[PDB]
């Protein structure tokens, strides 16, 4: 750690405080996160998982029984950019570019059987060039927490969840970029589940075979009817609504993969605009 000078406290991440810091040996500006043998091996595997849409894990420092993770630094997260674009809205070509780039990042990680498990605007980082990158990828398997982007199978007690959990989270983020409001802002596990059910309908054996046998499923859940996506994400066009609907399928097996989402007609006219960033 003496090779790093703290510059700015970014904030309280999921596993520890993230700082902007300077490497005294290279002059490199990095993000430093201050966090068992199982964790060291899993974290070290993430150092190999390199993609332009994944925030690079530069180094793992284990000293005095403490763990420091050194990452590539980006200047802004999607939460700040969404708050800054609240009055105007993020232009649809930029939302589309960001969704496409994040689907590329997920297709890569998922092809290597690596899940994020905790996608949210706070871990999506952006730069002046128009890139967007997934931060803290794979740390959840390695080691108030927001529930807004949690997949229904996690909420219902699935212990062996799939890559589909990240597609759900990304679908929630996509809807939030479009509407300028969180899709399912639950403030408890049951409030989160019930907000999902009130929009998408209470799941049953017809739409999700095996749902009634899940650990936290209760036959006493209220039965709400599904709403149209035209009501959920206006004024998003039918290509965007159709893609979103597939990213929000209840059955994780029916839910679109990142690879298949990249081929969706919504991306026929994808471009890479440059955002209006004040740093
Ligand atoms: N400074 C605050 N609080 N918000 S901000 O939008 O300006 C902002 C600025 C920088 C960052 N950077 C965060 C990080 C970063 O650069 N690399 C990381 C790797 C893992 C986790 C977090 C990061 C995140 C947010
Ligand atoms: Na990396």
């Amino acid at each position: 750690m003496e090779n790093f000078q703290k510059v700015e406290k970014i904030g309280e991440g999921t596993y520890g405080v993230v700082y902007k810091a300077r490497n005294k040996l290279t002059g490199e500006v990095v993000a430093l996160k201050k966090i068992p043998s199982t964790a060291i091996r899993e974290i070290s595997l993430l150092k190999e998982l390199n993609h332009p849409n994944i925030v690079k894990l530069l180094d793992v420092i284990h000293t005095e029984n403490k763990l420091y993770l050194v990452f590539e630094f980006l200047h802004q997260d999607l939460k700040k950019f969404m708050d800054a674009s609240a009055l105007t809205g993020i232009p649809l070509p930029l939302i589309k570019s960001y969704l496409f780039q994040l689907l590329q990042g997920l297709a890569f990680c998922h092809s290597h059987r690596v899940l994020h498990r905790d996608l949210k605007p706070q871990n999506l980082l952006i730069n002046t060039e128009g890139a967007i990158k997934l931060a803290d990828f794979g740390l959840a398997r390695a080691f108030v927490v927001t529930l807004w982007y949690r997949a229904p199978e996690i909420l219902l007690g699935c212990k062996y969840y799939s890559t589909a959990v990240d597609i759900w989270s990304l679908g929630c983020i996509f809807a939030e970029m479009v509407t300028r409001r969180a899709l399912f802002p639950g403030d408890s596990e049951i409030d989160q589940l019930f907000r999902i059910f009130r929009t998408l309908g209470t799941p049953d054996e017809v739409v999700w075979p095996g749902v009634t046998s899940m650990p936290d499923y209760k036959p006493s859940f209220p039965k709400w009817a599904r709403q149209d996506f035209s009501k959920v994400v206006p004024p998003l066009d039918e290509d965007g609504r159709s893609l979103l609907s597939q990213m929000l399928h209840y059955d994780p097996n029916k839910r679109i993969s990142a690879k298949a989402a990249l081929a969706h007609p919504f991306f026929q006219d994808v471009t890479k605009p440059v955002p209006h960033l004040r740093l």
